[PDB]
């Protein structure tokens, strides 16, 4: 076996500049010369990244216990009190239970039916009620200031989507304590995101950061909200009535004192802050989806219409669209697939480690070594894509109009193997839900002449510059 390969890197400093403020364009470079599996240094800590579709499915999927844990770095311990579910180094039997705890609280408050309605899941009902307040919202801004940013919006009725899975509730769209949270200057992504210098550089930790005491400041207001939340239910909590996530966690803390002798490293306490990275990982990535869908269509007129044009043959406007419609919007899926495949707003995978000693492609990795996923380079390589910088989204779409089920797949951006994102189907039926109730009512535009960054902020989550040029019209 042998090292992974790689460019020169300072002895101090390691390769920090050359990945700069945009990592996954600079390591895409890099590994167009060194191949799927190369080797790099922030610091003086060594990194792997990876690269390349089969090479990634060998590591996460077929090797997955052997990639499937989290480096030591210290922006995570940072997050929810360091007891993170998602970025703790907890990686054995006890973060595999918080997951299954996770997995089950999310299908039985998104997927399963809801009591209330018959032909609704719990997910499809919160989406259509906050669709519905969002139009409404925004008719109020088009009959005054004319134009809007759609974000500062959007991050709300996704937010009551997920608040109200996880907490019960949902909050009007001038609460402070939400936008407090939500979109008032929070910096988790442009932190956590992968080549972090600080994380690497211990002396970064220590000189004036405003970026990172802002970070561990509005972390802790995070993990007190969640106090506040969790004491609101004990209080309210009925045995046999389970409202939320919140609850089926307090629930699964009560059966867990009732054993003769119960498990003290899966305290209570790291099983209730799961609804934190619930939560965090809700509103952000289903939001910064919509916004970019939002940008997508304002730039591409003509794939707005096509949607459209889909809607109305497909569905009309007898009816607000459903899940059960989503299998025959091919156009739709089509326009998704795309979003996701040339934002790729989510980069980088949250870093992995290796739990053990292991071999890959044929280089020898050892245990401990901080790995990165590059999904940008997989949604934008040359190899798999015709033209990967355009956005077309007929090319997931056959001569007939079908959905191309073998491309759709080598779009990259939910992660693989033990690691792979556990709300993939909110989001994708989330997503869909609020474009297909909106665009089959509105039409949104940008006038000529006024700047529209579409250039992404790196990040976890890709964001662009906010754009407050939006317009809204109904439709005939
Ligand atoms: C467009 C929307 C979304 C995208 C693109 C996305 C993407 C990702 C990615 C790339 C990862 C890490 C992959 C890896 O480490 O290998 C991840 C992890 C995770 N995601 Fe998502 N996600 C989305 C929506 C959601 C939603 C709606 C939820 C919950 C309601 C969620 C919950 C989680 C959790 C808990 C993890 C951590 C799992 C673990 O570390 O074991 N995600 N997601
Ligand atoms: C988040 C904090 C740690 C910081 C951890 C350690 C102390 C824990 C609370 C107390 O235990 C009291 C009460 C016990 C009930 O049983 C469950 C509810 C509650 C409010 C617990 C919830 C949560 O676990 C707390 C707030
Ligand atoms: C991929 C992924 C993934 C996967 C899992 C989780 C999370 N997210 C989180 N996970 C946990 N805690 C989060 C806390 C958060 O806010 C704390 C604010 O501190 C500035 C938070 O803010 C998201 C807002 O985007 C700008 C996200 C949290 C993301």
């Amino acid at each position: 076996l042998k090292n992974p390969p790689g460019p020169w890197g300072w002895p101090l400093i390691g390769h920090m500049l050359t990945l700069g403020k945009n990592p996954h364009l600079a390591l895409s470079r890099m590994s167009q010369q060194y191949g799927d599996v190369l080797q790099i240094r922030i610091g003086s800590t060594p990194v792997v990244v990876l690269s390349g579709l089969d090479t990634i499915r060998q590591a996460l999927v077929r090797q997955g216990d052997d990639f499937k844990g989290r480096p030591d770095l210290y922006t995570f311990t940072l997050i929810s009190n360091g007891q993170s579910m998602s970025f703790s180094p907890d990686s054995g039997p006890v973060w595999a239970a918080r997951r299954r705890l996770a997995q089950n609280g999310l299908k039985s408050f998104s997927i399963a039916s809801d009591p209330a309605s018959s032909t609704s899941c719990y997910l499809e009902e919160h989406v259509s009620k906050e669709a519905e307040v969002l139009i409404s919202t925004l008719q109020e801004l088009m009959a005054g200031p004319g134009h809007f940013n759609p974000y500062r919006y959007v991050v709300v009725s996704v937010t009551n989507v997920i608040c109200a899975i996880c907490f019960g509730r949902r909050y009007d769209h001038n609460h402070q304590e939400l936008l407090s949270l939500v979109n008032l200057n929070n910096n988790f992504g442009e932190v956590v995101g992968s080549g972090n210098p600080a994380d690497f550089i211990p002396i970064l930790r220590y000189l004036p950061n405003p970026s990172l005491n802002a970070f561990k400041d509005l972390n802790e207001k995070f993990y007190s909200f969640m106090q506040k939340m969790v004491k609101e239910h004990y209080k309210t909590f009925e045995k046999g009535h389970i409202r939320d996530i919140t609850d089926s966690l307090i629930e699964h803390c009560q059966e867990k004192q009732l054993d003769e002798n119960a498990n003290v490293q899966l305290s209570d306490e790291k099983i209730i802050n799961i609804v934190l990275d619930l939560f965090g990982a809700g509103f952000d990535t289903v939001t910064t989806a919509i916004s970019w869908s939002l940008m997508y269509l304002v730039m591409n007129p003509r794939v707005q219409r096509k949607i459209q044009e889909e809607l109305d043959t497909v569905i009309g406007r007898s009816r607000r669209p459903r899940l059960s419609d989503r299998s025959h919007l091919p156009y739709m899926e089509a326009f998704i697939l795309e979003t996701f495949r040339h934002s790729s707003f989510v980069p980088f995978t949250i870093p992995h480690s290796t739990t053990r000693d292991t071999s890959l492609k044929g280089f020898y990795i050892p245990k401990g070594r901080c790995v990165f996923v590059n999904q940008w380079q997989i949604n934008h390589d040359q190899k798999l894509w015709v033209n990967p910088s355009e956005f077309l989204p007929e090319r997931f779409l056959t001569p007939d109009g079908a959905i191309d089920k073998v491309l759709s797949e080598k779009v990259i951006i939910f992660g693989m193997g033990k690691r792979k994102c556990i709300g993939e189907t909110i989001a994708r039926w989330e997503v869909f839900l609020f474009l297909a109730i909106l665009l089959q009512r509105v039409e949104f535009s940008v006038p000529l002449g006024v700047k529209v960054d579409m250039t992404p902020i790196y990040g976890l989550t890709m964001k662009h510059a906010c754009c407050e040029h939006f317009q809204m019209q109904l439709r005939s």
